[PDB]
Protein backbone atom coordinates (compact mmCIF):
# COMPACT_ATOMS: atom_id res chain seq x y z
CA UNK A 1 0.00 0.00 0.00
CA UNK A 2 2.09 3.21 -0.88
CA UNK A 3 -1.05 5.15 -0.66
CA UNK A 4 -3.71 5.25 2.47
CA UNK A 5 -6.19 8.11 3.01
CA UNK A 6 -7.48 8.80 6.69
CA UNK A 7 -10.29 10.86 7.57
CA UNK A 8 -11.54 11.60 11.18
CA UNK A 9 -14.63 13.89 12.17
CA UNK A 10 -13.64 16.76 14.44
CA UNK A 11 -17.33 17.40 15.72
CA UNK A 12 -17.77 13.75 16.33
CA UNK A 13 -14.89 12.61 17.70
CA UNK A 14 -14.44 10.00 15.10
CA UNK A 15 -13.52 7.95 11.98
CA UNK A 16 -15.47 9.58 9.22
CA UNK A 17 -17.05 7.22 8.02
CA UNK A 18 -18.40 6.49 3.85
CA UNK A 19 -16.27 9.17 2.50
CA UNK A 20 -16.07 9.54 -1.30
CA UNK A 21 -12.21 9.83 -2.04
CA UNK A 22 -11.07 10.21 -5.68
CA UNK A 23 -7.76 10.54 -6.57
CA UNK A 24 -6.54 11.43 -9.69
CA UNK A 25 -2.92 11.93 -11.69
CA UNK A 26 -1.74 14.58 -14.05
CA UNK A 27 -1.22 13.40 -17.81
CA UNK A 28 1.31 14.35 -19.96
CA UNK A 29 -1.15 16.96 -21.41
CA UNK A 30 -1.85 18.41 -18.05
CA UNK A 31 -5.61 17.08 -17.23
CA UNK A 32 -6.57 15.17 -14.06
CA UNK A 33 -7.59 11.96 -15.10
CA UNK A 34 -8.93 9.18 -12.52
CA UNK A 35 -6.53 7.31 -10.85
CA UNK A 36 -8.37 5.14 -7.84
CA UNK A 37 -11.30 5.70 -5.49
CA UNK A 38 -13.25 4.54 -3.23
CA UNK A 39 -14.99 5.15 0.15
CA UNK A 40 -13.71 4.93 3.77
CA UNK A 41 -14.51 1.89 5.66
CA UNK A 42 -15.66 2.21 10.05
CA UNK A 43 -12.08 3.21 10.82
CA UNK A 44 -11.77 6.05 8.71
CA UNK A 45 -9.51 4.48 5.97
CA UNK A 46 -8.66 4.20 2.52
CA UNK A 47 -6.94 1.01 1.68
CA UNK A 48 -6.19 -0.72 -1.35
CA UNK A 49 -5.97 2.43 -3.76
CA UNK A 50 -3.08 1.56 -5.75
CA UNK A 51 0.47 -0.42 -5.91
CA UNK A 52 4.02 0.16 -5.66
CA UNK A 53 3.93 -0.98 -9.62
CA UNK A 54 1.10 1.80 -10.67
CA UNK A 55 2.35 4.75 -8.57
CA UNK A 56 4.83 6.01 -10.31
CA UNK A 57 6.30 9.49 -9.63
CA UNK A 58 4.02 12.62 -10.96
CA UNK A 59 1.37 14.78 -9.55
CA UNK A 60 -1.57 13.37 -7.73
CA UNK A 61 -4.44 14.83 -6.27
CA UNK A 62 -6.96 13.08 -3.75
CA UNK A 63 -10.13 14.92 -3.26
CA UNK A 64 -12.47 14.01 -0.28
CA UNK A 65 -16.00 14.74 -0.76
CA UNK A 66 -16.39 16.57 2.21
CA UNK A 67 -19.50 18.11 1.40
CA UNK A 68 -21.70 15.05 1.05
CA UNK A 69 -20.12 14.07 4.60
CA UNK A 70 -21.56 16.90 5.88
CA UNK A 71 -25.24 16.62 4.52
CA UNK A 72 -25.44 13.19 5.57
CA UNK A 73 -25.33 14.42 8.98
CA UNK A 74 -27.55 17.62 8.47
CA UNK A 75 -24.93 20.14 9.21
CA UNK A 76 -24.33 22.89 6.54
CA UNK A 77 -20.68 22.78 5.88
CA UNK A 78 -18.55 25.34 3.81
CA UNK A 79 -16.56 23.51 1.05
CA UNK A 80 -17.43 21.95 -1.96
CA UNK A 81 -14.73 18.57 -0.80
CA UNK A 82 -11.13 18.59 0.26
CA UNK A 83 -8.20 18.57 -2.46
CA UNK A 84 -4.90 17.94 -1.44
CA UNK A 85 -2.30 18.06 -3.98
CA UNK A 86 1.50 16.74 -4.09
CA UNK A 87 4.09 15.16 -5.91
CA UNK A 88 4.98 11.82 -5.41
CA UNK A 89 9.04 11.61 -5.34
CA UNK A 90 11.27 7.78 -5.64
CA UNK A 91 13.38 8.76 -2.69
CA UNK A 92 14.05 5.59 -1.56
CA UNK A 93 10.95 3.48 -0.19
CA UNK A 94 8.08 5.41 0.96
CA UNK A 95 4.92 4.55 2.09
CA UNK A 96 2.31 8.21 1.87
CA UNK A 97 -0.59 8.53 4.25
CA UNK A 98 -3.16 11.62 3.47
CA UNK A 99 -4.82 12.03 6.47
CA UNK A 100 -7.85 14.51 7.18
CA UNK A 101 -9.39 15.80 9.98
CA UNK A 102 -12.64 17.91 9.17
CA UNK A 103 -14.79 20.54 10.76
CA UNK A 104 -17.71 21.89 8.39
CA UNK A 105 -16.33 25.09 8.15
CA UNK A 106 -12.50 24.23 8.39
CA UNK A 107 -10.19 21.04 7.81
CA UNK A 108 -6.51 20.21 7.84
CA UNK A 109 -4.47 18.05 6.23
CA UNK A 110 -1.39 16.22 6.89
CA UNK A 111 0.78 14.03 5.14
CA UNK A 112 2.90 11.08 7.00
CA UNK A 113 5.50 9.71 4.80
CA UNK A 114 7.37 6.68 5.95
CA UNK A 115 9.84 4.13 5.09
CA UNK A 116 8.95 0.72 5.36
CA UNK B 1 -14.24 43.44 1.65
CA UNK B 2 -16.03 40.84 0.25
CA UNK B 3 -12.84 38.32 0.25
CA UNK B 4 -10.08 38.35 1.61
CA UNK B 5 -7.16 35.52 2.67
CA UNK B 6 -4.75 35.53 5.48
CA UNK B 7 -1.96 32.71 5.54
CA UNK B 8 0.02 31.93 8.80
CA UNK B 9 3.79 30.08 9.27
CA UNK B 10 2.88 27.64 12.06
CA UNK B 11 6.92 27.10 11.61
CA UNK B 12 7.92 30.40 12.71
CA UNK B 13 5.38 31.96 14.53
CA UNK B 14 4.56 34.16 11.78
CA UNK B 15 2.59 35.94 9.20
CA UNK B 16 2.95 33.84 6.19
CA UNK B 17 4.50 36.99 3.29
CA UNK B 18 4.42 37.08 -0.20
CA UNK B 19 2.30 34.04 -0.68
CA UNK B 20 0.97 33.80 -4.15
CA UNK B 21 -2.63 33.22 -4.24
CA UNK B 22 -5.36 32.91 -7.13
CA UNK B 23 -8.96 32.83 -7.55
CA UNK B 24 -10.96 31.13 -9.74
CA UNK B 25 -14.87 30.93 -10.36
CA UNK B 26 -15.98 27.97 -12.74
CA UNK B 27 -17.75 28.56 -15.53
CA UNK B 28 -21.06 27.87 -17.20
CA UNK B 29 -18.84 25.25 -19.10
CA UNK B 30 -17.22 23.67 -16.26
CA UNK B 31 -13.70 25.09 -15.80
CA UNK B 32 -12.06 26.93 -13.62
CA UNK B 33 -11.65 31.00 -15.09
CA UNK B 34 -9.27 33.25 -13.78
CA UNK B 35 -11.12 35.53 -11.33
CA UNK B 36 -9.00 37.19 -9.23
CA UNK B 37 -5.08 36.64 -7.97
CA UNK B 38 -2.49 38.65 -5.65
CA UNK B 39 -0.16 38.09 -2.71
CA UNK B 40 0.00 38.22 1.15
CA UNK B 41 1.01 41.51 2.36
CA UNK B 42 3.52 41.88 5.50
CA UNK B 43 0.49 41.09 8.19
CA UNK B 44 -0.16 37.53 6.29
CA UNK B 45 -3.03 39.15 4.43
CA UNK B 46 -4.31 39.61 0.74
CA UNK B 47 -7.33 42.32 0.57
CA UNK B 48 -8.97 43.74 -2.63
CA UNK B 49 -9.14 40.68 -4.96
CA UNK B 50 -12.30 41.63 -5.15
CA UNK B 51 -16.29 43.58 -4.96
CA UNK B 52 -19.60 43.31 -3.77
CA UNK B 53 -20.71 43.51 -7.33
CA UNK B 54 -17.78 41.44 -9.22
CA UNK B 55 -18.06 38.34 -6.63
CA UNK B 56 -21.61 37.21 -7.57
CA UNK B 57 -22.99 33.88 -6.89
CA UNK B 58 -21.19 30.73 -8.30
CA UNK B 59 -18.23 28.18 -7.07
CA UNK B 60 -15.07 29.59 -6.13
CA UNK B 61 -11.54 28.20 -6.04
CA UNK B 62 -8.59 29.76 -4.07
CA UNK B 63 -5.59 28.63 -4.77
CA UNK B 64 -3.03 29.40 -2.05
CA UNK B 65 0.92 28.65 -3.38
CA UNK B 66 2.61 26.62 -0.58
CA UNK B 67 5.04 24.86 -2.40
CA UNK B 68 6.92 28.62 -3.30
CA UNK B 69 6.66 30.08 -0.06
CA UNK B 70 8.32 26.91 1.69
CA UNK B 71 10.78 26.65 -1.18
CA UNK B 72 11.98 30.38 -0.54
CA UNK B 73 12.56 29.46 3.24
CA UNK B 74 14.43 26.48 2.32
CA UNK B 75 12.01 23.58 2.75
CA UNK B 76 10.65 20.89 0.65
CA UNK B 77 7.20 20.95 1.40
CA UNK B 78 4.82 17.85 0.64
CA UNK B 79 2.14 19.54 -1.02
CA UNK B 80 2.01 21.68 -4.08
CA UNK B 81 -0.31 24.55 -3.55
CA UNK B 82 -3.88 24.25 -0.99
CA UNK B 83 -6.82 24.79 -2.77
CA UNK B 84 -9.78 25.74 -1.35
CA UNK B 85 -12.76 25.45 -3.24
CA UNK B 86 -16.36 26.78 -2.03
CA UNK B 87 -19.68 27.81 -2.93
CA UNK B 88 -20.33 31.50 -2.23
CA UNK B 89 -22.76 33.96 -2.44
CA UNK B 90 -25.60 31.46 -3.08
CA UNK B 91 -28.14 32.86 -0.32
CA UNK B 92 -27.15 36.59 -1.12
CA UNK B 93 -23.47 38.54 -0.09
CA UNK B 94 -21.55 37.31 2.02
CA UNK B 95 -18.08 38.27 3.30
CA UNK B 96 -15.39 35.35 3.59
CA UNK B 97 -12.17 35.33 5.27
CA UNK B 98 -9.99 32.25 4.04
CA UNK B 99 -7.47 31.44 6.29
CA UNK B 100 -4.43 29.38 5.96
CA UNK B 101 -2.06 27.71 8.37
CA UNK B 102 1.09 26.42 6.65
CA UNK B 103 3.65 23.37 7.66
CA UNK B 104 5.63 21.87 5.81
CA UNK B 105 3.48 18.72 5.78
CA UNK B 106 -0.24 19.82 6.94
CA UNK B 107 -1.83 22.96 6.35
CA UNK B 108 -5.27 23.59 8.15
CA UNK B 109 -7.70 26.36 6.56
CA UNK B 110 -10.82 27.60 7.95
CA UNK B 111 -13.28 30.20 7.00
CA UNK B 112 -14.94 32.93 8.75
CA UNK B 113 -18.26 34.25 6.90
CA UNK B 114 -20.48 37.17 8.36
CA UNK B 115 -23.42 38.91 7.05
CA UNK B 116 -23.01 42.73 5.96
CA UNK C 1 -1.46 45.24 22.97
CA UNK C 2 1.29 42.81 23.95
CA UNK C 3 -1.31 39.99 24.79
CA UNK C 4 -4.42 39.23 22.56
CA UNK C 5 -6.41 35.92 22.53
CA UNK C 6 -8.23 35.55 19.32
CA UNK C 7 -11.33 32.67 19.04
CA UNK C 8 -12.60 31.21 16.07
CA UNK C 9 -15.50 28.29 15.74
CA UNK C 10 -14.82 25.69 13.19
CA UNK C 11 -18.58 23.96 13.05
CA UNK C 12 -20.14 27.70 12.27
CA UNK C 13 -17.44 29.79 10.54
CA UNK C 14 -17.69 32.38 12.75
CA UNK C 15 -15.76 33.95 15.48
CA UNK C 16 -16.95 32.53 18.62
CA UNK C 17 -18.00 35.24 21.40
CA UNK C 18 -18.04 35.36 24.98
CA UNK C 19 -15.16 32.58 25.45
CA UNK C 20 -13.92 33.08 29.08
CA UNK C 21 -9.62 32.88 29.03
CA UNK C 22 -7.92 33.42 32.35
CA UNK C 23 -4.43 33.95 32.12
CA UNK C 24 -2.12 32.29 34.84
CA UNK C 25 1.64 33.26 35.44
CA UNK C 26 4.04 30.65 37.07
CA UNK C 27 5.28 32.17 40.51
CA UNK C 28 8.75 31.35 42.59
CA UNK C 29 6.81 28.69 44.25
CA UNK C 30 6.01 27.48 40.94
CA UNK C 31 2.27 27.98 41.39
CA UNK C 32 0.26 29.15 38.63
CA UNK C 33 -1.13 32.38 39.99
CA UNK C 34 -3.75 34.29 38.28
CA UNK C 35 -2.09 37.05 36.11
CA UNK C 36 -5.39 38.52 34.07
CA UNK C 37 -8.86 37.44 32.77
CA UNK C 38 -11.89 38.68 30.14
CA UNK C 39 -14.08 37.41 27.88
CA UNK C 40 -14.15 37.47 23.85
CA UNK C 41 -15.64 40.07 22.05
CA UNK C 42 -18.03 40.01 18.85
CA UNK C 43 -14.88 39.60 16.39
CA UNK C 44 -13.60 36.47 18.62
CA UNK C 45 -11.14 39.00 20.23
CA UNK C 46 -9.75 39.99 23.63
CA UNK C 47 -7.62 42.75 23.98
CA UNK C 48 -6.61 44.65 26.77
CA UNK C 49 -5.07 41.82 28.92
CA UNK C 50 -1.99 43.65 30.24
CA UNK C 51 0.22 45.92 29.35
CA UNK C 52 3.99 45.87 28.64
CA UNK C 53 5.11 46.82 31.58
CA UNK C 54 3.44 44.33 33.75
CA UNK C 55 3.68 41.53 31.26
CA UNK C 56 7.39 40.84 32.29
CA UNK C 57 9.40 37.67 31.43
CA UNK C 58 7.88 34.60 32.88
CA UNK C 59 5.72 31.10 32.11
CA UNK C 60 2.75 32.02 31.20
CA UNK C 61 -0.44 29.90 30.75
CA UNK C 62 -3.66 31.33 28.97
CA UNK C 63 -6.62 28.89 29.34
CA UNK C 64 -9.82 28.93 27.16
CA UNK C 65 -13.16 27.51 28.50
CA UNK C 66 -14.09 25.31 25.69
CA UNK C 67 -16.23 23.70 27.48
CA UNK C 68 -18.57 26.29 28.47
CA UNK C 69 -18.61 28.00 25.23
CA UNK C 70 -19.87 24.51 23.53
CA UNK C 71 -22.54 23.74 25.76
CA UNK C 72 -24.26 26.90 25.33
CA UNK C 73 -24.91 25.71 21.76
CA UNK C 74 -26.05 22.25 22.83
CA UNK C 75 -22.80 20.22 22.04
CA UNK C 76 -21.04 18.19 24.63
CA UNK C 77 -17.50 18.10 23.71
CA UNK C 78 -15.00 16.53 24.52
CA UNK C 79 -12.07 18.79 26.35
CA UNK C 80 -12.53 20.25 29.78
CA UNK C 81 -10.89 23.50 28.34
CA UNK C 82 -7.77 24.80 25.71
CA UNK C 83 -4.33 25.40 27.80
CA UNK C 84 -1.73 26.88 26.05
CA UNK C 85 1.70 27.42 28.05
CA UNK C 86 4.55 29.42 26.98
CA UNK C 87 7.65 31.53 28.02
CA UNK C 88 7.08 34.96 26.90
CA UNK C 89 9.52 38.24 26.63
CA UNK C 90 12.55 36.45 27.34
CA UNK C 91 14.59 37.60 24.72
CA UNK C 92 13.19 41.14 25.76
CA UNK C 93 9.32 42.38 24.45
CA UNK C 94 7.34 40.92 22.25
CA UNK C 95 3.70 40.92 21.33
CA UNK C 96 2.09 37.32 21.47
CA UNK C 97 -1.44 36.72 19.59
CA UNK C 98 -2.49 33.24 20.92
CA UNK C 99 -5.11 32.14 18.51
CA UNK C 100 -7.51 28.93 18.86
CA UNK C 101 -9.82 27.48 16.46
CA UNK C 102 -12.57 25.55 17.90
CA UNK C 103 -14.76 22.35 17.19
CA UNK C 104 -16.51 19.84 19.70
CA UNK C 105 -13.88 16.84 19.77
CA UNK C 106 -10.72 18.62 18.67
CA UNK C 107 -9.12 22.28 18.45
CA UNK C 108 -6.10 23.71 17.11
CA UNK C 109 -4.18 26.85 19.01
CA UNK C 110 -1.17 28.92 17.09
CA UNK C 111 1.31 31.69 18.35
CA UNK C 112 1.94 34.57 16.13
CA UNK C 113 4.81 36.56 17.97
CA UNK C 114 6.16 39.89 16.61
CA UNK C 115 8.85 41.99 17.71
CA UNK C 116 7.66 45.77 17.84
CA UNK D 1 -6.41 -0.15 26.01
CA UNK D 2 -8.76 2.26 26.22
CA UNK D 3 -6.45 5.59 26.58
CA UNK D 4 -3.21 5.73 23.82
CA UNK D 5 -1.42 8.69 22.79
CA UNK D 6 -0.63 9.21 19.17
CA UNK D 7 1.70 11.90 18.10
CA UNK D 8 2.68 13.36 14.48
CA UNK D 9 5.16 15.35 13.30
CA UNK D 10 4.28 18.51 10.65
CA UNK D 11 6.83 19.81 9.66
CA UNK D 12 8.81 16.32 8.85
CA UNK D 13 5.96 14.37 7.63
CA UNK D 14 6.14 11.78 10.03
CA UNK D 15 5.32 10.12 13.39
CA UNK D 16 6.93 11.85 16.29
CA UNK D 17 9.38 9.40 17.76
CA UNK D 18 10.53 9.31 21.73
CA UNK D 19 8.26 12.37 23.26
CA UNK D 20 7.48 12.24 26.36
CA UNK D 21 3.85 12.20 27.35
CA UNK D 22 2.72 12.21 30.64
CA UNK D 23 -0.75 11.44 32.09
CA UNK D 24 -2.61 12.60 35.46
CA UNK D 25 -5.72 12.16 37.13
CA UNK D 26 -7.51 15.27 39.24
CA UNK D 27 -7.73 14.09 42.82
CA UNK D 28 -10.28 14.61 45.42
CA UNK D 29 -8.57 17.00 46.65
CA UNK D 30 -8.10 18.86 43.07
CA UNK D 31 -4.70 18.01 42.73
CA UNK D 32 -3.10 16.56 39.31
CA UNK D 33 -1.79 13.18 40.16
CA UNK D 34 0.64 10.97 38.27
CA UNK D 35 -1.22 8.22 36.82
CA UNK D 36 0.75 6.89 33.54
CA UNK D 37 3.65 7.77 31.57
CA UNK D 38 5.82 7.01 28.70
CA UNK D 39 7.64 7.79 25.71
CA UNK D 40 6.14 7.31 21.90
CA UNK D 41 7.31 4.44 19.60
CA UNK D 42 9.03 5.06 16.06
CA UNK D 43 4.81 5.01 15.12
CA UNK D 44 4.24 7.88 16.97
CA UNK D 45 1.84 6.04 19.45
CA UNK D 46 1.81 5.50 23.23
CA UNK D 47 0.03 2.68 24.32
CA UNK D 48 -0.51 0.62 27.31
CA UNK D 49 -0.99 3.64 29.57
CA UNK D 50 -3.53 2.06 31.33
CA UNK D 51 -6.29 -0.97 31.92
CA UNK D 52 -10.08 -0.62 32.23
CA UNK D 53 -10.42 -1.12 35.46
CA UNK D 54 -7.99 1.51 36.69
CA UNK D 55 -9.56 4.23 34.01
CA UNK D 56 -12.13 4.90 35.79
CA UNK D 57 -14.79 8.45 35.13
CA UNK D 58 -12.86 11.58 35.98
CA UNK D 59 -10.76 14.37 34.53
CA UNK D 60 -7.61 13.29 32.99
CA UNK D 61 -4.74 15.68 31.72
CA UNK D 62 -2.40 14.13 29.06
CA UNK D 63 0.88 16.21 28.76
CA UNK D 64 2.57 16.10 25.79
CA UNK D 65 6.72 17.19 26.01
CA UNK D 66 6.63 19.70 22.78
CA UNK D 67 9.89 21.45 23.61
CA UNK D 68 12.09 18.79 24.07
CA UNK D 69 10.87 17.15 20.79
CA UNK D 70 11.78 20.47 19.11
CA UNK D 71 15.18 21.28 20.62
CA UNK D 72 16.37 18.07 19.83
CA UNK D 73 15.81 18.86 16.33
CA UNK D 74 17.22 22.11 16.43
CA UNK D 75 13.93 24.02 16.12
CA UNK D 76 12.75 26.77 18.41
CA UNK D 77 9.51 26.01 19.57
CA UNK D 78 6.53 28.40 21.22
CA UNK D 79 5.32 26.40 23.91
CA UNK D 80 6.20 24.64 26.94
CA UNK D 81 4.34 21.71 26.19
CA UNK D 82 0.87 20.85 24.78
CA UNK D 83 -2.04 19.97 27.27
CA UNK D 84 -4.86 17.81 26.55
CA UNK D 85 -7.43 18.13 29.55
CA UNK D 86 -10.94 15.78 29.42
CA UNK D 87 -13.56 14.40 31.59
CA UNK D 88 -13.43 10.71 30.97
CA UNK D 89 -17.24 9.27 30.77
CA UNK D 90 -18.85 5.77 30.65
CA UNK D 91 -21.44 6.34 28.25
CA UNK D 92 -20.98 2.47 27.31
CA UNK D 93 -18.05 0.75 26.28
CA UNK D 94 -14.98 3.05 25.07
CA UNK D 95 -11.67 3.63 24.08
CA UNK D 96 -9.94 7.08 23.92
CA UNK D 97 -7.39 8.47 21.03
CA UNK D 98 -5.69 11.06 21.77
CA UNK D 99 -4.05 12.19 18.86
CA UNK D 100 -1.64 15.25 18.36
CA UNK D 101 -0.33 16.99 15.46
CA UNK D 102 2.67 19.24 16.47
CA UNK D 103 4.44 22.27 14.39
CA UNK D 104 7.00 24.50 16.57
CA UNK D 105 4.28 27.51 16.74
CA UNK D 106 0.98 25.46 16.89
CA UNK D 107 -0.81 22.21 17.91
CA UNK D 108 -3.67 20.54 17.50
CA UNK D 109 -5.40 17.64 19.23
CA UNK D 110 -8.04 15.74 18.11
CA UNK D 111 -9.80 13.49 20.55
CA UNK D 112 -11.34 9.89 18.68
CA UNK D 113 -13.72 7.80 21.16
CA UNK D 114 -15.04 4.69 19.54
CA UNK D 115 -16.59 1.36 20.80
CA UNK D 116 -14.97 -1.63 20.49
Amino acid sequence: CPLMVKVLDAVRGSPAINVAVHVFRKAADDTWEPFASGKTSEPGELHGLTTEEEFVEGIYKVEIDTKSYWKALGISPFHEHAEVVFTANDSGPRRYTIAALLSPYSYSTTAVVTNP
